[PDB]
């Protein structure tokens, strides 16, 4: 029997940050103070005009969220008039952020998430991470080859360096609404280091004493997606119109609007020091490769469907599994492995399957990564 997915409205967006549909701002061989290189990554861009709302959220206060850039961008013009610039920024407590820091509906797959796995697979330009018994040695350069470039990779860098910067705000800056870049490093096909900058977050107040504690944020994110292709998709966010882009394409230039992706979001202390620990994705999917190779030859696997494919493969799945981590997706791959074993195990052909079934698909109710995977359980059911 295939598994049961929930009805209801399309699925929605819930990761910490945009994975697709995210837009870089950078500068190249730049220098090392985050805010000082994000303020050099705003003026590469010449496009910015007076943001206004194109994309509500139905369930906030969305004046706020206009205000909240309007602040941002009224406090980098601030520290550009300084004499030097600041090692952090603390925003003012404006009512906008005192509002926005905060001081089960189950609905359908979409084909959104789909999507965003098959991104994550792709290789992309730029290389996200430098190589760090010599059976294993020779497996760890290729493997390395192999998800270097690799976008899940881009995540994995993305996630520890935002990670990191807000654990750490957390610790230093209590009860600071800090402003905090978002910002990633990679090496280009030519061998010149590149800074980036997706967008900002500003802290909450952040008294965490406990893993469970939660800090609040508001995270602010640019982007060249239109939201209203698919607007189930970004329930959960404001969206501003920032500036204009020009872009070059083998048609000519093309003025492209550039979009802010806006909401309000919270993390605890312990799903930061996961977060600052993203690489081990690298690592655990090294290991499913190798437990492969060592089923039979190592230069053979990575020299001659093809190998490149499946590691990129395992490695965003790991990736998406941190991303995407929660309680029913530790449910559904802990009760599937056991109805996949049984149904195996049919290659021969408690009391009944009734209990296992309820136990899995009760974790299936509207959180878009858990549904995919059904999606693909169903798939390897119905072969």
């Amino acid at each position: 029997r295939p598994l049961r997915l929930p009805n209801g409205p399309p699925c929605s967006q819930r990761s910490k940050f945009l994975l697709m549909d995210a837009l870089k701002l950078s500068i190249e061989d730049p220098e090392g103070i985050p805010l000082y290189d994000a303020i050099k990554c705003m003026k590469t861009f010449f496009g910015w005009k007076e943001p206004n709302i194109i994309k509500p959220h139905e369930k906030g206060i969305n004046p706020n969220y206009l205000l909240t850039w309007k602040q941002v961008l009224a406090e980098l013009q601030d520290i550009e008039n300084e004499e030097k610039i600041p090692r952090t920024k603390n925003m003012k407590k404006t009512s906008q952020l005192k509002w926005a820091l905060g001081e089960p509906e189950p609905r359908s797959l979409a084909c959104w998430i789909q999507n965003e796995f098959n991104k994550a697979c792709e290789l992309t330009d730029s290389s996200w991470v430098e190589l760090d018994e010599h059976i294993a040695s020779m497996r760890r350069n290729y493997f390395t080859a192999e998800v270097s470039h690799c976008r899940a990779t881009e995540y994995i860098m993305k996630g520890v360096y935002i990670n990191t910067a807000l654990l750490n705000a957390s610790c230093a800056a209590m009860d600071d609404f800090q402003l905090i870049p978002m910002i990633s490093k990679c090496r280009t096909k030519e061998g010149r280091r590149k800074t980036n900058l997706y967008g900002f977050i500003i802290k909450g107040r952040s008294h965490l004493r406990n893993d469970t504690d939660v800090v609040n944020f508001v995270s602010m994110e640019f982007s060249l997606t239109d939201p209203r292709l698919e607007p189930h998709k970004w329930e959960k966010y404001c969206v501003l119109e920032i500036g204009d882009m020009l872009l070059r394409t083998a048609v000519g230039q093309v003025s492209r609007p550039m979009f802010l992706y806006v909401r309000t979001n919270g993390t605890s202390k312990i799903k930061m020091k996961w977060g600052m620990e993203m690489r081990r994705c690298l690592l655990q999917s090294l290991q499913q490769i190798e437990s492969m190779i060592e089923a039979e030859l190592t230069k053979e696997f990575f020299e001659n469907g093809s190998i490149g494919k499946v590691c990129r493969t395992l490695l965003a799945k790991s990736v998406f599994n941190s991303l995407y981590a929660s309680p029913q997706l530790e449910g559904f791959s802990a009760e599937s492995r056991k109805l996949l074993l049984i149904v195996q195990a049919l290659r021969d052909n408690t009391f009944d399957l009734e209990g296992l079934y309820e136990a899995i698909e009760e974790c299936l109710i509207n959180d878009p990564w858990v549904l995919l995977n059904a999606s693909w359980f169903n798939s390897f059911l119905t072969h």
